[PDB]
């Protein structure tokens, strides 16, 4: 209650962000609500400490280890980006290659390294035998597998018989997916992943932050050499690698998956078309390569009805970069509020409603009266702070 | 506080253990300290939602330009580490020579302190003048005098180098000026933005000149909104009157401590203390710093072992302790507690194989800190 009286300035913009959160339909795929109880973690007296393991952070360890379902981690790194990072310092030398994956049909990080690319086919699906052609020719040292826009599952199996043909290391990088992946709602990347990576926020709904897992021990040893302590930050992921554990989280990763499968199926009956024909995971794309508006105009129209998703480029893509001819929408942010089938049902309707007839704003002004209601039926959160 | 009480008990019990902790000992760490409660409530906000520039940073940029009086800042590095690493990284070329206080390969030189504990300026010319370093680097974290940053312009002055002023270690005296400031002498500083400023575990970098800005902020370029926003918390915390008093609080009681120690016939470097912080000189004592960090430990008093001028013990073992003010400042604790405390750590002292006695003060200084509470709850 100290900011109410204290600083008017910050707690106006706490507040105004929290009656944001609140008063919106959020469907980037890539957003979240944190639990609360990892919030007040992030906001306890463990700021103070430390300004050979402290045994908060050995119980992120132990939680992660049950969670993931391996028997190393490392929960040190600050991002999913610093995570991905950290391996290819650890386990890579300079001008090694990496391949990874892009949604198409020389760089540095300290170490130089070379980077190629494997891609989708006009179906919209990973192209494994494409992939394997690239991998016969570059001779990776790294494969890298996973993807912030794709729509289906990785098949971590096929990316290890990948690798194992052509001496690969295989990374994991399950940021995108992790919450279905520790539910068994996606395919799980061990033991066919030399290694993986991951956020601790999006569809895991923990803090800010990354993780590194393996089943290797030499791989640890070096990713915890690669690698000041935030013990609130690592006490935080343990609180959320614990909710992760419990059966509702389970029930939780179920309801992303079929408040999509909602989604998909009420736009397609509408006539819209969705890149790979629909989903098995937390996002959808839409196609927009036969209509008169651009993935951008779609964005705009819908962030005009209250309706946060991102423009993005598609298979096949026809407009340019900035531009593109497809929208990512997923469900993880709405599902944790609470909403379901007849919700994602009517949401899937109005943004129908508005894709036809995408330059008429009072239907965007009534469409974002109507959803407000609905977003009000479904609080995030009864305070700011934790 | 309640979701983790009921959710999740082995945490919680943790983070309980950790605030008894808190409460139980003293800390004398010169750096250690206690945030301010309203920034761990920023920290504690569902500003983490955001982002998976911001009217949240400019607000936090313009409160730092005020509070370190300057034109630019950048408020993105994650420690004082990254700050000073950041300020290398956008200034410097490879093989560039960095002279400072004892693929980019920096190659680095030393200036020292004379005999007496204080910076030799004399001598730090005439290895700049021989050497001409790219840039200079000063600031200290167990120097217990202050930096004169005119001079040190001066001498960056004679040999064109550049000069980066790392206030991490007093950052709360200068920006209360009980220290002198950094500006307009140096052309860049750096500092964290916990320790004397009491916000959250972070960085920050400072300038005057608007190219060096301009090359901080393509250096250090996922924004973490709720510890920006603690960052603001905690700057306009510290432009207020109550954070000049802390800051002379943090000062006096050094000086009742290194009084109540020197009249006790024990030896500082440099004989006393300018700041947050002071040296304890085991150099013609039987025991060594490692002994002395044990037996305060021992008693429920934190402090360092430290290397000292003229060191000659290991320096796993060292033949001095250093001792800082700002955490039992930030309890509330004053002149008549720091002369207990002083007193305390002469008698341990003067007979540092007694371990009943340690164990004897241990409680004394109990009910002490018991009347000094740092919190009244462990999340914010």
């Amino acid at each position: 209650y100290f900011l109410e009286q204290t600083d008017s300035e910050i707690f106006e913009l706490i507040f105004e962000e929290y009656k944001r959160q609140n008063e919106h339909l959020e469907m980037i795929a890539s957003e979240n609500y944190t639990f609360p109880s990892v919030m007040e973690a992030m906001g306890s007296i463990l700021t103070n400490k430390y300004a050979v393991v402290d045994k908060i952070e050995s119980l992120a360890i132990e939680r992660a280890k049950k969670l993931f379902n391996c028997q190393f981690a490392n929960v040190q790194a600050h991002s999913g980006s610093q995570a991905n990072n950290a391996v290819y310092h650890a386990l890579l030398k300079p001008y090694d290659k990496i391949l990874g994956m892009d949604l198409s049909c020389v760089s540095l990080t300290g170490k130089h390294y070379q980077s190629f690319s494997y891609g989708v086919n006009l179906d919209g699906y990973i192209d494994y035998e494409e992939a394997l052609k690239i991998a016969q020719s570059v001779k990776p040292e790294i494969i890298v597998c996973g993807f912030s826009a794709y729509p289906r599952e990785i098949d971590f199996k096929k990316f290890r018989e990948i690798a194992d043909e052509v001496g690969a290391l295989l990374l994991g990088d399950i940021a995108h997916v992790a919450g279905l992946v520790v539910t068994n709602e996606h395919a799980h990347p061990f033991p066919h992943c030399h290694v993986v990576s991951s956020t601790t926020h999006k569809t895991l709904r923990g803090p800010r932050g990354g993780i590194i897992l393996t089943n290797d021990e030499e791989i640890a040893a070096k990713i915890d050499k690669a690698i000041g302590p935030l013990m609130h930050v690592i006490a935080a992921k343990a609180v959320g690698f614990k909710e992760n554990l419990k059966p509702e989280f389970k029930a939780y990763a179920k309801l992303v998956k079929s408040n999509m499968q909602v989604l998909a199926k009420a736009l397609k009956e509408k006539n819209h078309k969705l890149v790979s024909g629909g989903t098995s995971n937390h996002l959808l794309l839409m196609d927009f390569l036969d209509k008169p508006y651009s993935g951008k105009d779609a964005d705009i129209a819908l962030g005009n009805a209250g309706i946060t998703v991102n423009k993005n480029t598609i298979p096949g893509e026809t407009r340019s970069p900035f531009v593109t001819s497809g929208i990512r929408i997923g469900s993880a942010a709405l599902s944790a509020r609470g909403m379901g089938a007849k919700e994602f049902e009517i949401i899937g309707n109005k943004i129908s409603d508005i894709l036809n007839d995408i330059n008429n704003v009072s239907l965007q002004l009534h469409v974002k009266e109507e959803l407000k209601a609905m977003a009000n039926q479904f609080p995030v959160y009864q305070q700011p702070i934790f």
